[PDB]
């Protein structure tokens, strides 16, 4: 469960994120509304000053940026959520 490459797009604002997750179908929807069935981890990325929503179908993602912002600065936060120490927190 985390980005294993992040694919090609002709459109520099919106760009396609191969998950480990593939075949069948995972969630079909449009992050955007805030609180789209999607960890608070999730929500986070969309209130990032940067990232105007969160596309995902089948396997892969389709994160949409804003059209001033950069993937430098912006990305760093989209990727934390995939590649961070997975661990449950329960006591």
């Amino acid at each position: 469960m985390k980005i294993i490459s992040i694919s090609e797009t002709p459109n520099h604002n919106t760009m396609k994120i191969t998950l480990s997750e593939s075949r069948e179908g995972m969630t079909s929807d449009t992050y955007t509304k805030v609180d789209d069935s999607q960890p608070a981890f999730i929500n986070d990325i969309l209130k990032v000053e940067g990232v105007k929503s969160i596309f995902h179908v089948m396997d892969f993602i389709s994160v949409d940026k804003e059209n001033d912002a950069n993937w430098e600065t912006v990305l760093p936060k989209v990727e934390a959520v995939f590649e961070l120490e997975h661990h449950h927190h329960h006591h």
